[PDB]
């Protein structure tokens, strides 16, 4: 870990926690270090507004309150501060994207891209929109992470969580899989198995992954991952359209998804990838997410009960994160190694928010 910074309390709370992590927290800064603290096609002020209303979402005052001072230290007009109704009308037109992004990101469609990009009085070019994907599915992810990892805010511990045997069992179910149409159907059953200052920088404040406007529970539209991958489509767009983060994004969901160490809790010398992929894959299928060559059984066979909730609250409903919540899954795993679920997850997510508005884009282009 990357003692020495993460006890010079000169860096916030929640990348000390990524410190944790030193191979992914190298990836996370030149994003984070990027979007927020260097040039590209939105102002600064903009992008640490845009990181309000994304965090709003979640109800993240870690996030708020940050950006909120970032907003402010750059010379952002204080008034907006106020709300949305005080933002420029371009900025508000980000919303809509903006909720769906955070809870129902399979909702984004081409008519919504086309409202964007809808030359008007102020509009919206494809590098700016990109951009605000990228920042808005950014501090979404980092809700999730902030929660997820009990973050606390700076103003007067880092978190109130970490603090900087089935066990065997799984390492075996681990082994057979290595070792080695009804798919179709097991995708369906997993993906629908079912587990305030800030209100002035949002719509439709109670929009979330489930709907209370239909009986029953939320499964959103299965999607075939691969008509849509990101390598084969959507990191070539935002290649096109972003470059300078289009590989910092390819970096980052590299660096999450094969940060191994080869331990599972107490054990030495595994390979975790069967694992880290039901993670990842799991978490996909709540957003809808279906790769053909996986079988969506794996997932139940890997993940615990507990693990699925805390994944699926995080991922879904992070503002409802507890600490009950995180010491009652893998109660026998190291530390570490819960905040690295939350890397997986956050990346996972952010990887689906985007990939359905970039596909969306994708759509309008033609
Ligand atoms: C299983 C675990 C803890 C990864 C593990 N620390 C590893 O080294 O691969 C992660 F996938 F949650």
């Amino acid at each position: 870990g990357l003692e020495a910074l993460m006890s010079s309390g000169r860096v916030d709370n929640l990348a000390v926690v990524m410190g944790l992590h030193p191979d992914y927290f190298t990836s996370f800064w030149r994003l984070h270090y990027l979007l927020l603290h260097t040039d590209g096609p939105l102002a600064s002020s903009w992008r640490h507004y845009i990181a309000i209303m994304a965090a709003a979402r979640h109800q993240c005052s870690y996030l708020v309150g940050s950006h909120m001072a970032e907003f402010l230290q750059t010379g952002g007009d204080p008034e907006w501060l106020l709300g949305l109704h005080r933002a420029p009308e371009k900025l508000r037109k980000l919303s809509e994207i903006n909720k769906l992004l955070a809870h129902r990101p399979w909702l984004i469609t081409k008519e919504h891209i086309q409202a964007l990009l809808k030359t008007g009085e102020h509009t919206w070019s494809l590098a700016e929109l990109i951009q605000a994907l990228v920042l808005l599915t950014h501090c979404h992810s980092l809700s999730s992470f902030v929660f997820g990892c009990g973050i606390l805010p700076e103003g007067d511990p880092p978190s109130e969580q970490s603090s900087p045997r089935d066990v065997e069992a799984l390492m075996e179910r681990m082994q057979q899989l290595q070792e080695s149409e009804e798919m179709e159907s097991r995708f369906e059953l997993e993906k629908s198995e079912s587990l305030p200052d800030m209100l002035c920088f949002v719509e439709d404040p109670t929009f979330g992954y489930e709907d209370f406007t239909r009986r029953g529970a939320q499964a959103p539209p299965t999607f075939r991952a691969q008509d849509y991958t990101w390598e084969d489509h959507g990191y070539s767009l935002i290649q096109r359209l972003y470059p300078e983060g289009g590989q910092l994004l390819d970096e980052k969901f590299q660096a999450a998804y094969s940060l191994t160490y080869n331990t599972i809790a107490m054990h030495s010398g595994v390979d975790t990838s069967v694992l880290r992929r039901a993670i990842w894959n799991y978490i996909h299928c709540v957003f809808g997410i279906r790769y053909d060559d996986y079988d969506y059984g794996e997932v139940n066979q890997l993940l615990e009960r507990n693990l699925k909730v805390y994944i699926k609250t995080v991922a879904c409903y992070p503002e409802k994160t507890t600490r009950r919540m995180y010491n009652l899954f893998w109660r026998h795993f190291r530390h570490s190694e819960k905040v690295h679920v939350n890397l997986l997850l956050l990346e996972a997510r952010m990887q689906a928010a985007l990939l359905y508005a970039l596909r969306a884009i994708t759509r309008y282009m033609t």
